[PDB]
């Protein structure tokens, strides 16, 4: 018969209401800005599409970030352009400030604002209940935003969080996956970290649409309050999907792969057996008992679906009860 | 009410002046050459409409440009042809030299006198304060020659201004965007690159006319004496106009917008603000000093107006002060 079809539940329209060249990425011109105006001061990091540098903007001297692009198809370069300038200037966007032409590469060169980060492997270990609130609810914001715009991240993770904490603020970047939402369309399952990778990728269920960034903040989040990064750490696709239903439980799973008529991919048989949902008072012990509470477990619970249709929108979860003190 | 209507104060009638046969382009026919007589030696570059190759015709051995067409409305072609007809053996305009089609694939090309340009964005950094002025006069040559024949150009800027800087030539070059003047008539502001657009496309005013050039020379005239490429650097329309506005200052603006009784977006209205006048001299430093002088402020200060009627010609332009010394 083939997969049930599914729509978002919140934003499912916005796109078919702009005008064409809002989602029309393929026809956008790139207007090429001035490369001598930056100098590279120094590498900050390798990607698997880019290598990123801290560089100086001569002409007024002040601080960016470049990242230049590997080679990739040209679709996708007016993509990821395309979504940062629709996406600028809303809240805890990276803004993109100008593009360029390496000369070495030959390649585009996307610059953009700095930011100070502190890197996440030494700033979790020392965030506070209430840190993590806050930074959960500035993600919140951004997502909310994004997904208002017609548009889903598809890597939400660790990385791809910036956060200067010694002033509280925080950057969502990295949106060279991104994609814009129209119903109906079905989309690539391979787009985001293993780590993170909603059960709709794992089971090749393709007409997938924001909430897929909404169980990606879910994993996030687990690992925050549980202090164990990343909380779902599988060894490929399968194991991922495996070390999920561990703790989500194979009676969803398998009600929800009913629900739409998923074809399981046979190699899943011999390995997700019998699986009971179980209690998140597992995971809570002596070292992060201090970041567990009942509203803390109730917005995880409420993020982490199988059923992408059943999971928070991201202004539902900026209102539940978690937030409050931060809302003040 | 609708929009105050307009005209150009110089050469408003000459169109109606003519045979029909001279601005009606929809009814012209092509004389077409022999594809055969010319050979590809290279490629030169790409474009949005075209592709640009060196040829040699092999009748006469005579070294050409080739701008083979990517698809248009014939009407379009028409327009660019019958424009280059009329303009060709005025000064400093580009010479067009024959018309071919693909017998087979029924594309279209256009063959051009050859020049050899050295590209800006080397020549322009060793231009010394005499070169900046004899150009600009030799591109008020062209822009008076063309307007004085009816027809704007309205896509002025560097990369459509060949140099041959060894025998002091120059050639404005792609006419693809070339209209003819009537007065009344109502215009497409969907033209021009975004750096080099006047207020009156930004703002979405159809009438104008010739002035619309002479603000592009005033923007390609920043750049050079400044160093600053582009001098407008908007990140779309709408932040372009912001640009402009953040130098000419927002009260000259919205008098412009009330004498003409313009319609304004309402998206502006939350990103135009509130701007004063800049001086120019907020844009002098130790690295342009020596191409900035009290006549070239003079001068740039008569070229960038928002009102396209207090602009100056191209023949005023050519009776500044700026350039008597190239007049002799
Ligand atoms: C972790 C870091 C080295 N980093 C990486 C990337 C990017 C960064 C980064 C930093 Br840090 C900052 Br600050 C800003 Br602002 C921006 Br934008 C970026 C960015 O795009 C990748 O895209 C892949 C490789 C890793
Ligand atoms: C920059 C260069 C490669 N170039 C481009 C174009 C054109 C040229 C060019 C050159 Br050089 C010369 Br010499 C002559 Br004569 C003429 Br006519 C042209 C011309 O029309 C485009 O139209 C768009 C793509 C870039």
């Amino acid at each position: 018969s083939g997969p049930v079809p599914s729509r978002a539940r919140v934003y499912t329209d916005v796109n078919t209401h702009r005008p064409r060249e809002y989602w029309d990425y393929e026809s956008h011109v790139v207007e090429w800005g001035n490369q001598d105006d930056y100098q590279l001061v120094r590498k900050l990091g390798r990607g698997k599409y880019s290598e990123v540098f801290e560089a100086i903007n001569i002409t007024n001297n002040e601080k960016v970030v470049v990242k230049i692009l590997k080679p990739v198809k040209k679709k996708k370069i007016k993509r990821e352009i395309k979504i940062l300038e629709n996406l600028r200037g809303g809240p805890n966007i990276i803004t993109l400030a100008d593009i360029v032409k390496d000369p070495v590469s030959r390649t585009p060169a996307l610059v953009f604002e700095h930011v100070n980060n502190t890197d996440f492997k030494q700033l979790y270990q020392t965030l506070t209940d209430y840190d993590i609130r806050f930074y959960m609810y500035e993600i919140l914001k951004a997502l909310d935003y994004c997904h208002s715009m017609g548009i889903m991240h598809r890597d939400v993770k660790p990385h791809n969080v910036m956060i200067d904490h010694e002033h509280r603020k925080l950057r969502l970047i990295d949106w060279g996956l991104a994609e814009f939402y129209h119903p109906g369309q079905e989309y690539n399952v391979r787009v985001a970290s293993r780590y993170f990778k909603g059960p709709e990728l794992l089971v090749d269920y393709q007409m997938y649409d924001y909430s897929l960034d909404m169980w990606s903040l879910g994993c996030m989040l687990a690992s925050m309050i549980f202090r164990k990064e990343p909380f779902f750490h599988g060894h490929d696709n399968y194991d991922q999907l495996v070390r999920i239903a561990k703790v989500l439980g194979t009676e969803d799973l398998y009600d929800y792969i009913d629900k739409y008529n998923i074809e399981l991919d046979p190699r899943f048989n011999d390995i997700l057996g019998r699986h009971s949902r179980k209690r998140w008072e597992r995971f809570v012990h002596s070292e992060n008992q201090h970041l567990v509470s009942p509203e803390a477990l109730d917005f995880l619970d409420k993020l982490l679906r199988y059923d992408h249709q059943s999971r928070l929108t991201a202004r539902e979860a900026m209102e539940h009860p978690y937030f409050y003190t931060v809302v003040k």
